[PDB]
């Protein structure tokens, strides 16, 4: 069966953990569904054939409302295309930070959501392993939270490239770092998005990956900020056994439902917290969008040239102009079919040197306008500036050399602060330009 004869590319969704992923639509049904596109050559597989297949057909089988449900399965020859429900009220923390109010009832309620699908997932023998709030859509302000990328990681490698990495370390248990873990990773996990959403800081944090890892696998962490003095200690107690080191002394996911706060809380609001989870998660989108726009232009720079040279050979009347049929077959040529004219035709409505421009830019604008609109998010105060301190965590996080961007920052900054225009330039001279 083909994944193409089945379903039409709508719109792409983003960038998520070993691929991205495309809204799509089925072409009997229209039936609107969100498909993770894995690439076999950017993702090597840890188990065989057999046991990824298993592991999909009784995914298909499972059901509960706080985790995606999943339909579909295909795969050809350099493509694995997993098929699921589409969630369609984002991620969790982008609604939390704008919220009025957030109570430890509210954290109570997102929670047992989580805990109640870990649960049935854990009675089922299926671990996450990379879970995160990213990893947490909204089905639709009421709305129920499914969990995505569960059974991934089983059957996958993670990644090394730190696109895909943003983030990643404040949420990992320590038995993961090792090689030994089990379900109880998925607690651990829980544990640290509790303690964020209660004071609006990791308990494990750092100006580079290293520096969280060393922190995670020391394992400790406090609740002396002081915005913990507004929470609640059943809570405090709940995350202490969350965040217990051995796993056998942790937690079961089962346990932490029954658990007091559980209970009681499904009272003001933690506005400090608030504040704290509106920093974090614009620093984290911002790093993530940088990084983002940096590899879409790379990519678009080989893209542009292999394209040249292909409309160079193409042009076999040497003038430089050429006719519509020419470009479909060269953007063909260019991925080795029905998207391809589309997307052809918009350019067109939009001398192949100023074709490649406009092409491009039209890749090079998904990134620049999720990076201007995260920049100016991260920019509270509406100053338009960011200062020395916000870049070295930005470029932190983005684990860019700190000699290295501040040499860049010399280049551009001859004159404390930049703008987004300065930025920008900063980030084309950390790509070779
Ligand atoms: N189904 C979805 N609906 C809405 N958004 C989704 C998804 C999915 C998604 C991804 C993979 C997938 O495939 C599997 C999921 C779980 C287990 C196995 C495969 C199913 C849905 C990701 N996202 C993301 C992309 C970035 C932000 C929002």
């Amino acid at each position: 069966a083909i994944f193409s004869d089945r379903y039409k590319g709508q719109r792409v969704l983003g960038k998520g953990s070993f691929g991205e992923v495309i809204l799509c639509k089925d072409k009997i049904t229209g039936q609107e569904c969100a498909v993770k596109v894995i690439s076999k050559r950017q993702v090597k597989q840890k188990t065989d054939k057999e046991s990824l297949l298993r592991e999909v057909q009784l995914l298909k089988q499972l059901d509960h409302p706080n985790i995606m449900k999943l339909y579909e399965f295909f795969e050809d020859k350099g493509y694995f295309y997993l098929v699921g429900e589409v969630y369609t009220g984002g991620e969790l923390f982008d609604e939390i930070i704008s919220r009025k109010r957030f109570s430890e009832v509210d954290a109570a309620r997102i929670i047992r959501q989580v805990l109640s699908g870990i649960t049935y997932m854990h009675k089922n023998k299926i671990v996450h392993r990379d879970l995160k709030p990213e990893n947490l859509l909204l089905e639709s302000k009421d709305a129920n939270i499914r969990i995505i990328d569960f059974g991934l990681s089983t059957h996958f490698e993670a990644s090394k490239k730190m696109k895909d990495k943003i983030g990643t370390a404040y949420y990992i248990a320590p038995e993961v770092l090792h090689g030994t873990y089990d379900e109880k990773c998925d607690v651990w996990s829980t544990g640290v998005i509790l303690y964020i959403l209660l004071s609006g800081c990791p308990p494990f944090n750092g100006a580079n990956e290293y520096d969280i890892l060393k922190k995670v696998e020391k394992g400790k962490y406090t609740f002396e900020l002081p915005q913990w003095k507004k929470v609640s200690e059943s809570a405090k107690d709940l995350i202490r056994k969350m965040l217990t080191y051995v796993p056998s002394m942790r937690i079961s996911a089962r346990d932490a439902l029954d658990h007091e706060w559980i209970q009681t809380y499904t009272v003001p609001s933690l506005d400090n917290a608030i504040l704290n989870i509106r920093q974090f998660q614009g620093t984290q989108k911002l790093a993530q969008a940088a990084l983002l726009y940096m590899g879409s232009k790379l990519t678009s720079q080989d893209e542009t040239k292999e394209l040249t040279a292909i409309f160079h050979k193409m042009d076999k009347n040497g003038d430089g102009q050429l006719d519509r049929a020419e470009l479909i077959e060269g953007y063909k040529e260019l991925m080795r079919a029905s998207a391809v004219e589309h997307e052809v035709d918009q350019v067109l409505d939009a001398e192949y040197s100023e074709f490649v421009t406009v092409a491009m830019d039209r890749k090079t604008l998904l990134s620049r306008e999720r990076l201007e609109r995260a920049f100016r998010m991260f920019d509270s105060d509406n100053s338009g500036k960011i200062s020395s301190t916000e870049l070295a965590t930005i470029f932190g996080v983005s684990d860019v050399d700190s000699e290295t961007w501040k040499s860049v920052l010399s280049e551009v900054d001859k004159n404390g602060e930049v703008d987004f225009d300065e930025f920008q330039q900063m980030l084309l001279k950390l790509c070779g330009n």
